[PDB]
DNA sequence: CCTGACTCA
DNA sequence: ATTTGAGTCAGG
């Protein structure tokens, strides 16, 4: 039914100025990953070629390291990432069907091109699942069964992209793909396949340490409990604190008893028991994940990790890193902080440069809903965090510590994105009444928030979707629900989403900003991370002083608000010490 | 395989 | 009924 040529070799047509290309890498994570076959789909007709083939191919190589010789993909991060590994440049991508796809509806989850050829009613492709299968039955089908596949992706991608950029364009969200999410997305493969060195003696040694060390917490616990049990089994552990311990039920979901953090922090007035079993399951975390688990994930011949960054998963246009995640190494305690001391320049006499956006989302926030008293305390460059905590805990500008600021902030949002008396009662240990007191000074300290709270979530039940700044979108069907429970949730996401999601569009202008930046004044220097309103670089250490003036300055200027963007940074010999 | 732990923004 | 957005892990 669909012609198209099993190609020998690569021949004058297949290298037109306008395609759409198909590089197919099968596996999940692809960073050195088998490049399986190739197509390409352009005026001149429909190819399928043999990767051994192609990518020793001088003039194959040249066509897809050519800026001017456009391709059209489903994914390009994932192939120009592959093709890396492979040591091949891929250029001039100028269309992405995953991307496409995601702003149109984040809500749809589409992860392959049938899932977004759907959108439009096209059927002439396959899913990805149902060709190559699942778990251990996955498999590179049959030459002439993948060579179709691969061919029909290529028509799907050629054939979709003129209604995807027109429905884009009647959404005003076409700069947004077009100068946004494509050129971020060639960033993040640059940071992907750089890596972040790891010292994996000082990780082993910690690691070595840290069994000790759970080893006599483990220990004494039992000697607490009065029997050896299972620690890390949340339902073995409810069965000796709630039965043979006696200690009162505060909270249970469908399984049992809860044993969660928040349930135990408030029984040790009961037993101390309590206090250790947190600090065991602390402990333990940082041994399967940090320890046992980036160790698994290091390639042992350059010491590298290499994150993939998702850009089309989350609702609000954040990034999310996978295997292994990289946006949650631990920081808040100072046991799990250490972790950051095994995360090192790639090159000596190279040094970690990070900065952080101040007080983000509220800045965000302050200029969205245009609130007068909290527009006004950027402009005095006042710390809300830090004022939150002194009342929260009726203490001075000098009594807060960096804990203490971090639980006021948590407050803060919470405040600002929904959370009930009893919410916040609960998360700060006292009374509702007292809770809901807070609330209400809060909402009269910022009185213009209030309202676009309000005011949001009636929008979004006249329009169904909630939008950022930079026009990504949204959906809320269930914000005309009669199911309370449901109608809330929806509710709350109006609330929180333009906010969130527009705080992520600004850092993803800063990358893109950033890198123009660095590349113009040839700095050596490069991004190895983002971490949702931080960046993550490493540099020679002549470079410093130069970044510490760039990188802040850029990322303050990515975007002009109604109040100040503040930005704090920081470097030294390993990201433990860029603080 | 899911749930409830822990980790981050 | 009860802040938002994420990922990985052991246990079961
Ligand atoms: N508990 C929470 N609830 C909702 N959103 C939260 C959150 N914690 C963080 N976020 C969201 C909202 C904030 C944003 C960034 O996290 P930062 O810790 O960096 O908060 P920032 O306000 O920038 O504080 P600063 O840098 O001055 O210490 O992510
Ligand atoms: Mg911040």
């Amino acid at each position: 039914k669909m012609a198209f040529t099993l190609a020998d070799r690569v021949t004058e047509e297949m290298l037109a100025d306008k395609a759409a290309l198909v590089v197919e890498v099968v596996e999940e994570n692809y960073h050195d990953a088998p490049i399986v076959g190739i197509a390409v789909v352009n005026e001149h007709g429909r190819f399928f070629l043999r990767p051994e083939t192609a990518l020793a191919d001088p003039q194959f190589v040249a066509w897809l390291g050519d800026e001017t010789k456009k391709k059209s993909m489903f994914d390009s991060k994932r192939a120009a990432v592959a093709l890396k590994w492979k040591g091949i440049e891929l250029c001039g991508v100028s269309f992405d069907l995953l991307l496409a796809a995601y702003l149109l509806d984040p809500a749809q989850g589409v992860d392959d091109v049938a899932a977004a050829a759907k959108m439009k009613q096209y059927e002439a492709v396959r899913p990805d699942e149902a060709v190559y299968g699942k778990g251990a039955k996955r498999a590179v089908p049959d030459e002439p069964v993948l060579a179709e596949h691969l061919v029909r992706k290529a028509a799907a991608i050629w054939e979709l992209e003129r209604p995807f950029l027109d429905e884009l364009r009647r959404n005003e969200q076409d700069r947004l793909l077009v100068e946004l999410e494509q050129p971020l997305s060639s960033i993040l493969a640059e940071m992907e396949f750089a890596g972040v060195k790891v010292d994996t003696k000082r990780l082993e040694q910690m690691g070595k340490e840290l069994a000790e060390q759970l080893g006599t917490v483990e220990q004494r616990i039992y000697e607490l409990a009065g029997q050896e049990f299972n620690i890390n089994s949340p339902k073995q552990l409810g069965v000796i604190l709630f039965e043979k311990l006696q200690l009162p039920v505060l909270k249970k979901t469908k399984t049992g008893y809860s044993t969660s953090a928040d349930v135990l922090e408030k029984l040790a007035p009961y037993h101390e028991i309590v206090e250790n079993i947190l600090h065991y399951r602390q402990l333990g975390k940082l041994q399967s994940t940090y320890i046992e688990g980036l160790l698994k994930v290091v390639r042992p011949a350059t010491k590298k990790v290499h994150t993939i960054f998702n850009q089309a998963l989350t609702q609000t246009g954040r990034l999310s890193s996978t295997e292994p995640n990289l946006q949650n190494i631990p920081i808040r305690l100072e046991e799990g902080r250490k972790i950051r001391q095994a995360f090192v320049p790639s090159e000596s006499d190279w040094l970690i440069f990070a900065a952080d956006y101040s007080q983000i989302e509220l800045r965000v926030l302050a200029h969205i809903a245009e609130d007068d008293n909290l527009m006004e305390a950027f402009r005095r460059d006042l710390d809300i965090h830090t004022k939150t905590a002194m009342d929260i805990f009726q203490v001075s500008e000098d009594e807060v510590t960096p804990n203490m600021r971090r639980q006021a902030k948590a407050v803060n949002y919470g405040i600002v994105y929904g959370i009930s008396d009893y919410g916040l009662a609960q998360n700060l240990n006292i009374s509702r009444k007292e809770a809901a007191e807070f609330i209400e000074r809060y909402f009269e300290s910022f009185p213009g928030v209030k309202r676009y709270m309000e005011n949001i979530v009636q929008e979004a039940k006249q329009k169904g979707y909630v939008t950022t700044l930079l026009h990504r979108r949204r959906y809320l069907p269930d914000i005309t629900s009669r199911n309370f429970n449901v109608r809330s949730f929806a509710e709350r996401m109006a609330m929180n989403t333009p906010i969130q999601g527009s705080a992520a569009d600004i850092i993803k202008k800063a990358m893109i900003d950033l890198n123009a930046r660095l590349k113009e004044e040839r700095l050596q220097a490069h991004l190895l991370l983002q971490v949702h309103d931080e960046l993550i670089l490493e540099a020679p250490k002549e470079e410093m002083e130069r970044l510490c003036r760039l990188v802040p300055e850029v990322m303050e200027q990515a975007v002009t608000l109604r109040v100040p963007l503040k930005v704090d940074y920081h470097y030294g010999s390993t990201w433990y010490d860029a603080k």
